[PDB]
């Protein structure tokens, strides 16, 4: 596997606050589709590695999804959070900035003068983002189907029939969310996606920010994150058994797969 990076998983490897590689950031200075961004990125990954675009929820900024930056990148990514053009933007706007972001990315990984110039292979990418900006991400999976991997956290549409998604997808969910209620989003758009690899895990007793920076579940939504973007976007084998498990834990209310390998 051309893909494969790192050394070979464990559930504390994943469960840490950072994986293997030394992790350095930096702001886009051109900003080009979309309000602001941060990109991380490892310094020793020893081969090209995939990106992702995280976007935030209504309101909210890159503060809110900022924790995935490094925890990613230091098990092998890419990553650029985004501050959206409004904090009012809808899942619509959301999804075209995420895309505009990963096109950035790209630009970048042919710019001699950025950090990340030849670290980005360009043919890998993935979604992830917060409430609205989860739903952006799952319309970004459904408009890019080459898209390897989407991981929207308390998704928030208004329209939860994603069954053409054919991109891996995992869906965290928090149990007690009051403004995405898993019912009426999450769960009804998990239903509704019949052609891909899915997973549901849904957060006991989590509010709407069960996901976001500073929550108390780092250990488990950063290795399922982790363990989801390594199977699907690295192809890595080696991760199908932490990506495809249900937890089996006491910080997990509701578990679902199917078609996961």
């Amino acid at each position: 596997n051309p893909y494969a990076r790192g050394p070979n998983p464990t559930a504390a490897s994943l469960e840490a606050s950072a994986g293997p590689f030394t992790v350095r950031s930096f702001t886009v200075s051109r900003p080009s589709g979309y309000g602001a961004g941060t990109v991380y990125y490892p310094t020793n990954a020893g081969g090209t590695v995939g990106a992702i675009a995280i976007v935030p929820g209504y309101t909210a900024r890159q503060s809110s999804i900022k924790w995935w930056g490094p925890r990613l990148a230091s098990h092998g990514f890419v990553v650029i959070t985004i501050d959206t053009n409004s904090t009012l933007d809808q899942p619509s706007s959301r999804s075209s900035q995420q895309m505009a972001a990963l096109g950035q990315v790209a630009s970048l990984n042919g710019t001699s003068s950025s950090p990340i110039y030849g670290k980005v292979d360009t043919a890998r990418m993935g979604v992830m983002g917060w409430a609205m900006g989860g739903g952006g991400s799952l319309i970004s999976a459904a408009n890019n189907p080459s898209l390897k991997a989407a991981a929207p956290q308390a998704p928030w549409d208004s329209s939860t029939n994603f069954s053409s998604v054919t991109v891996p997808t995992l869906i965290f969910a928090c149990e007690n969310d009051s403004i995405a209620p898993v019912n009426s989003h999450a769960l009804p758009i998990y239903d509704s996606m019949s052609r891909n690899a899915k997973q549901f895990l849904e957060i006991n007793g989590g509010s709407h920010s069960c996901a976001n920076s500073g929550n108390s579940n780092q250990a488990l939504i950063g290795k399922k994150g982790v363990a989801w973007m390594k199977r699907f976007m690295d192809n890595d084998t080696r991760y199908s058994t932490f990506a495809c498990e249900n937890p089996n834990s006491t910080r997990v209310s509701d578990f679902r797969t199917a078609n996961c390998s």
